[PDB]
Formats: C-alpha cells, structure tokens, sequence
C-alpha cells in the first residue's frame, strides 16, 4: 500500500503545514501538523475543555462507529516550547491520503495549552518520530506511521514541504519526479527517539563550505532552523544591522535587507536554502525589523532542522530495520 496527501501552510509565513486525516467511521476529516519530532497522535475532540476551543474541527468519537475506548490509558505531553495537552485514549480507523490504519491510537485532548487554542488551522497533531518518545501509559501506543510499516510497498516516508505553497507527504513510495539529481542517505541514531543524524557542515551565501559536524534532528514540527551559535553568529554577520535581541527573542533583522542562502551538508551533498526562506516577517504588524530563520540552539540542548530547513529540501525519512535519512535538492 501507499499513501499521499497534499501539506499547506496554515499562514503567510509557513508557521507550520495541516495535512487532512479522515478519522473514523464516518470519516471525520481533521487537519493534522506532521511532526517528525513527537510520537503521540492527538486531536480535539467532543472531550476538549469548551473555553479551550476557538474553531478547532473536532473529533466526536461517539460518533464513530469504529471507536473504541482504550481502557485506562491517558496521555500528556509537554513540547519543548512549552506548549502542551493532555487526555485519555481511543482506538480508531485512520486515513492519510487513501493509506488506512486500523486500531490506530487516538489521543483525545481533554486540555490543551492556550497556544493550541489559539491557532484554529491545527486540530491536532500526528506524531511521526519513533514509537519510544510515545507518551500514552500505561501501554505505549504505535505511531501512525509505524502501524503502516509493514503494509507499505516501501517502509518510508517522505516529506516534500512548499515555501509559501503546498506539499506533499507520501508513504511507502519515493516519488522519483519530486526532486532534481540524487537522494544522498544518511545514518540516524534512534537512541533518543527523534530522527537524529550529523550534518558535515554549513556555508553562508557565497562563502566557502566549512566542514564541521552539526548533530541535529529533523523535525517537520519545529518552524525554524536552531543551530550552534558560532553558525548562526556567522550566518546574522552578513545582513547589515541584523542583531541578536533579548527582548524579541532571536536574531532580528531589517526588513529591508535581502538575506543570503545559508547550505548544510549531507554527507558530500549540499542543500542551499534561500535566502527568502528565512525571512519571517515584522516582528510585530508594521513593524520594519523582521525576524530570522535561523536561531541560536543554545539552551534547546540539540540542533533542530526544522521546516526552514526541510523545505528546501526532498526528505526521505526511511524506516527499515536500520532507519536513515535521505536528502534530495527539488
Ligand atoms: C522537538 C521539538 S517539539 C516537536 N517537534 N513536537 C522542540 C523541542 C524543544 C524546543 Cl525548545 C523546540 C522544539
Ligand atoms: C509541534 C509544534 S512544537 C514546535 N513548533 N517546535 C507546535 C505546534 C503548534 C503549537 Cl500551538 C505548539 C507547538
Ligand atoms: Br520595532
């Protein structure tokens, strides 16, 4: 089997990309963020706390004849942002892009944090790490993803975002159209659950490559690129008057400036981001300073490749015996 489903952008700046997922029977139809960096499928549901829904589509399991209560089970999680949800636990049929999961744990919220609430694009999301980082118990739950392995005509996924457009996510096939040149495959430490692998190194705009190791995450649930302060130092020091600022939060620039590509490598290959990708608008409406892409790591205790990195990119998130990653320019 395989599957494929169309990823948008909920905003004018790529915040974060819905992808439809019918859930149920009948089909209740939720837009779900992909996130390659969490392991929990979750939605609001008829059980979220009413004051912390504002236009969230939601997930009436009564509703479905395919539900079931999984006895006992609840489920919190707390994303390193600070965000975070909680709740108790179905089992349900699940639809992405015409590939079916049955038995797919469900995670109904009960409470949502009030940043959830406040986006009503995200009903939810669907957790693509590994199945470890999985927080239902007292029995941990399979991811989607890990569910469809062993049906799939290719135990993969691939994530092909769109700057400012849609994209698409497709399991079990590698659309050989959807990028240009090759894959280059790269290995992946699962240890700590995330799609963990080691970057060769980095170049600002025109500048020469510098070979270094850059262990990091891919991560289609996190907006921007985090990576080490000396690069993201390097990256800021060729935009006139961009400035790390404590009371924004990150590096800021004028939103006069044209930025410059910023390349990591894989493996010997290079995937360029342009500079457009890591601009990301005033920093408050009608503000003329903007803020960047690309941000320090320190303090987040990992590098993370998040979607302005991924988006310039056809990612292979292979999930055989031993898992790797693969990157493609598009
Ligand atoms: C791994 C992601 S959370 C996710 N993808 N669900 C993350 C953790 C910590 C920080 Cl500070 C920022 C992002
Ligand atoms: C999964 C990501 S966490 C991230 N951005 N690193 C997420 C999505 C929506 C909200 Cl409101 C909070 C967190
Ligand atoms: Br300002």
């Amino acid at each position: 089997s395989t599957g494929s489903a169309t990823t948008t952008p909920i905003d004018s700046l790529d915040d974060a990309y819905i992808t439809p997922v019918q859930i149920g029977t009948p089909a209740q139809t939720l837009n779900l963020d992909f996130d390659t960096g969490s392991s929990d499928l979750w939605v609001f549901s008829s059980e979220t706390t009413a004051s912390e829904v504002d236009g969230q589509t939601i997930y009436t399991p009564s509703k479905s004849t395919t539900a079931k209560l999984l006895s006992g089970a609840t489920w919190s999680i707390s994303y390193g942002d600070g965000s975070s949800s909680s709740g108790d636990v179905y089992t349900d049929t699940v639809s992405v892009g015409g590939l079916t999961v049955t038995g797919q744990a469900v995670e109904s919220a009960k409470k949502v944090s009030s940043s959830f609430t406040e986006d009503s694009t995200i009903d939810g999301l669907l957790g693509l790490a590994f199945s470890t980082l999985n927080t239902v118990s007292p029995t941990q739950q399979k991811t989607f993803f890990d569910n469809a392995k062993a049906s799939l005509d290719s135990p993969v996924f691939t994530a092909d975002l769109g700057y400012h457009a849609p994209g698409t996510y497709n399991f079990g096939f590698i659309d050989t159209t959807a990028y240009t040149g090759s894959i280059t495959y790269t290995a992946v430490s699962t240890k700590q659950g995330f799609w963990e692998w080691t970057s060769t190194g980095y170049a600002v705009g025109s500048g020469t490559f510098k070979s270094t190791s850059i262990d990091g995450i891919a991560d289609t649930g996190t907006t921007l690129l985090y990576l080490p302060a000396t690069v993201v130092s390097a990256y800021w020091a060729q935009v006139s008057g961009a400035k790390s600022s404590s009371s924004v939060g990150g590096y800021v620039f004028p939103c006069s400036a044209t930025l410059p590509s910023f390349t990591f490598g894989v493996g010997s290959a290079r995937i360029v981001i342009p500079g457009d990708y890591i601009d990301f608008g005033p920093i408050s409406t009608g503000s003329s300073s903007c803020f960047g892409g690309i941000q320090s790591s320190a303090g987040i205790g990992i590098n993370i490749f998040g979607d302005v990195a991924l988006k310039a990119a056809f990612v292979v998130f292979n999930g055989a015996t031993t898992p790797t990653l693969g990157f493609a320019s598009k």
